[PDB]
Order: structure tokens, then C-alpha cells, then sequence
């Protein structure tokens, strides 16, 4: 389920952190907007920049213990918060998030494993409810 889905990612998460990532921005391209570092670039570029991957494991370590502190796919507001609160995510409403695990659902049941892909869409439309309700558009 959903605590184990945590340990399978975090067991190997630079990996599945980027190629989550990739799928976020190749579904939808329009996102590197937020990004203008990784315009122009294929999978393989972005992975051997050194900003892709540090930035997109630091993301993926704060989500999946944003994840780890839910309760029944539920965030705290307090995370919701600091995710609101971030200056590095000044810029964002909720449609980003929304799109980021749409890709990250769709991921995981592409992928030939047993991941709990309804916990995670419960789980991205909770945070999204989260993220409204702490101030983001
Ligand atoms: C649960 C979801 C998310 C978490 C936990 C999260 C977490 C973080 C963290 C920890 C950083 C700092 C990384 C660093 O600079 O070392 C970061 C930076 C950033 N986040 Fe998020 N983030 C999330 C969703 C999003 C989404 C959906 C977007 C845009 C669609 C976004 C855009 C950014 C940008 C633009 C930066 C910094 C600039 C860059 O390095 O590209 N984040 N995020």
C-alpha cells in the first residue's frame, strides 16, 4: 500500500525522483515554463545536469515524508504550509501540483510493479485541498 509504496521509492529515489520528474515535464511541456534551465534538453541531458539532480531528489525527499506524516493519504497542514510558504514556489497555483502527480499516477501504473496508484491520486488531490486552504491560487 500506500507506507510500502514510500519504502519502494525512497529505496531507490534519485532514480524514480527524475524519471517521475521527466514524465511530469514531457506529459506536459508546457510546465518548463517554471523551469528555464532545462529547455532544449533530452532525458539524458537533464540527468547529467548537476541541478536536475539535486533539485528533483531534495523534491521527492521533502514529498515522501510529506507523505510519511499523512494520515490516510491526508497531509498536515503544517506541510502544506512550508509547501505554500516556499519563496521557491512563489510562483505556483495548485494546477502545477495536480499535473505533477497525475504524471506520478500514471507512472506508476505503467510501471510493471504493484504500486497503491489510488492512495497516490487520494493522495495528490488531498495535498492539492491542503495547498488551497493554506493560500495557494
Ligand atoms: C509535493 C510536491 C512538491 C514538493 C515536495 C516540492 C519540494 C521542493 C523542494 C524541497 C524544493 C527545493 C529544492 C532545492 O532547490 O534544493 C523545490 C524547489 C522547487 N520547486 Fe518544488 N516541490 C513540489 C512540487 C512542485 C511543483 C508541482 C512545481 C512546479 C510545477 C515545483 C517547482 C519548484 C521550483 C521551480 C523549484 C526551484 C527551482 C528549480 O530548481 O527548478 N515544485 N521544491
Amino acid at each position: 500500500g500506500f507506507k510500502q509504496d514510500i519504502a519502494t521509492l525512497r529505496g531507490d529515489l534519485r532514480t524514480y525522483a527524475q524519471d517521475i520528474f521527466l514524465a511530469f515535464l514531457n506529459k506536459y511541456p508546457d510546465e518548463k515554463r517554471n523551469f528555464k534551465n532545462y529547455v532544449g534538453k533530452s532525458d539524458q541531458e537533464l540527468k547529467s545536469m548537476a541541478k536536475f539532480g539535486d533539485h528533483t531528489e531534495k523534491v521527492f525527499n521533502l514529498m515522501m515524508e510529506v507523505a510519511d506524516r499523512a494520515t490516510d493519504c491526508v497531509p498536515l497542514a503544517s506541510d502544506a504550509s512550508t509547501l505554500v510558504q516556499m519563496k521557491q514556489h512563489s510562483g505556483l497555483t495548485t494546477g502545477n501540483f495536480e499535473k505533477l502527480f497525475v504524471a506520478l499516477v500514471e507512472y506508476m501504473r505503467a510501471s510493471g510493479q504493484s504500486f497503491d496508484s489510488q492512495s497516490w491520486d487520494r493522495f495528490g488531490k488531498n495535498l492539492v485541498s491542503a495547498l488551497s486552504s493554506a493560500g495557494m491560487k
